[PDB]
């Protein structure tokens, strides 16, 4: 799976990518960072990904100008090539 954990207070998304076995962890900053900051950094760690876009849960594409604390506000789903994850966040305040 994909998970979402904070540690320090901070949401930690930790990946499979596609070129490597090993998982790959996203510290995101829910203030400033968004998720096109996000899609970027995974295509920056792995060449082989062709692909990257997030939907809600009712399929719908998230815009990447959307802060990652919005995001988080509930699940959502991230595609990675031909694969697609269901995330579940921790779901706190705002």
């Amino acid at each position: 799976d994909v998970t979402v954990v904070y540690q320090n207070g901070l949401p930690v998304i930790s990946v499979r990518l596609p070129s490597r076995r090993e998982r790959c962890q996203f510290t995101l900053k829910p203030i400033s960072d968004s998720v096109g900051v996000f899609l970027r950094q995974l295509q920056e760690e792995d060449r082989g990904i062709d692909r990257v876009a997030i939907y809600s849960p009712d399929g719908v594409r998230v815009a990447a100008s959307t802060g990652i604390d919005l995001l988080l506000l509930d699940d959502f789903k991230l595609v990675i090539n031909d694969l697609t994850y269901h995330v579940r966040p921790p779901k706190r305040d705002l």
